């Protein structure tokens, strides 16, 4: 399989 | 709040 | 010939 | 989960 | 505060 | 699959 | 299986 | 002459 | 799920 | 005989 | 299968 | 008598 995510949740 | 998450479950 | 088999996979 | 399952093959 | 809560999940 | 969850956030 | 076979060859 | 043959080949 | 079978029976 | 099977199962 | 025979009977 | 008989049976 081939997955790619990224998140960069701020506060 | 703040929050990120991601989930990719296969069978 | 003679065969028997069963399955019964969940997620 | 709950499986019940019988099988008497013969030749 | 007040909070009251029961869970029973079964496969 | 199963799952259970309970949130009660307060300010 | 079931197999039965009589053979009474005379000359 | 005298012949007498039987044969049951099950696959 | 992924499967891959090849049968080739013969007489 | 002959016989002549390729595979190439992915997941 | 495979077969081959002969047979030549002379009196 | 005279005879001749080839037979090459392949499976």
């Amino acid at each position: 399989y081939t997955i790619a995510a990224l998140l960069s949740p701020y506060s």
